[PDB]
């Protein structure tokens, strides 16, 4: 089996994208982020504490003739921008552009954290790491991916996420045309969990390549690109006026300025992300300081691929034995 769905920009930043997921029986269709840095697929429901919600689209399972309580589990979860959310879990179908898996766990939001009230456009997380990093107690669960490998025609996902554009997300088969020369393979890590991996360098703009190792994640679920605090300066350096901001929490460049070009290794590859990519917009309306869409991890504890450099690439989502992720320029 295969599936495909199209992933759409909530906002006009590309904060993040939503995909569109059938739950349940009729379906109930949700638009889900998919997030292949964490491992649950939740929902806003009718057991959502109901000054939480403030328009999402909610899952009811006392209408899906498929649900079922999983008796006894429960799950919570927090996310690295310090959003949370918990809940119970029913097992339900769940279908993403026409892959079905029956007896998904959907694990029904009793609590959301403010940032997810306020963001009407999305109405749950649909995770795609290891299934290791799933919250559910007493008995973990699998993730989609999971449950839906065994019958796909190969053991994989794509990404191919648009740049103020909606993309493409599939399972089980890789749309040659979907990109241009070829795909590179690279060693996953999944020791904490994650689509980890080891680039091989950087380049600001035209400037020549740093071959160095930079250990990290790749994760449809960040917005940003989070990099070792030399990489990031290296960039905003060459960004006339731009300066670390510990008020506003991040690099900041002057709106009139033109954004140079990021490139990333992957082995002996390269993806090129356009200046624009990195453009995040006005701090606040009508200001003329503007976001980066390049930012230091060493917050963190981790460095994060996220969608700012995925978007630039046709993302290959290895779940074979041994996992590997590949990167094609588009």
């Amino acid at each position: 089996s295969t599936g495909s769905a199209t992933t759409t920009p909530i906002d006009s930043l590309d904060d993040a994208y939503i995909t569109p997921v059938q739950i349940g029986t009729p379906a109930q269709t949700l638009n889900l982020d998919f997030d292949t840095g964490s491992s649950d697929l939740w929902v806003f429901s009718s057991e959502t504490t109901a000054s939480e919600v403030d328009g999402q689209t909610i899952y009811t399972p006392s209408k899906s003739t498929t649900a079922k309580l999983l008796s006894g589990a429960t799950w919570s979860i927090s996310y690295g921008d310090g959003s949370s959310s918990s809940g119970d879990v029913y097992t339900d179908t769940v279908s993403v552009g026409g892959l079905t898996v029956t007896g998904q766990a959907v694990e029904s939001a009793k609590k959301v954290s403010s940032s997810f009230t306020e963001d009407s456009t999305i109405d749950g997380l649909l995770g795609l790491a290891f299934s290791t990093l799933n919250t559910v107690s007493p008995t973990q669960q699998k993730t989609f991916f999971d449950n839906a490998k065994a019958s796909l025609d190969s053991p994989v996902f794509t990404a191919d996420l648009g740049y103020h554009a909606p993309g493409t997300y599939n399972f089980g088969f890789i749309d040659t045309t979907a990109y241009t020369g070829s795909i590179t393979y690279t060693a996953v890590s999944t020791k904490q969990g994650f689509w980890e991996w080891t680039s091989t360098g950087y380049a600001v703009g035209s400037g020549t390549f740093k071959s160095t190792s930079i250990d990290g994640i790749a994760d449809t679920g960040t917005t940003l690109l989070y990099l070792p605090a030399t990489v990031v300066s290296a960039y905003w350096a060459q960004v006339s006026g731009a300066k670390s901001s510990s008020s506003v929490g991040g690099y900041v460049f002057p709106c009139s300025a033109t954004l140079p070009s990021f490139t990333f290794g992957v082995g002996s590859a390269r993806i090129v992300i356009p200046g624009d990519y990195i453009d995040f917009g006005p701090i606040s309306t009508g200001s003329s300081s503007c976001f980066g869409g390049i930012q230091s991890s060493a917050g963190i504890g981790i460095n994060i691929f996220g969608d700012v450099a995925l978007k630039a690439a046709f993302v290959v989502f290895n779940g074979a034995t041994t996992p590997t992720l590949g990167f094609a320029s588009k």
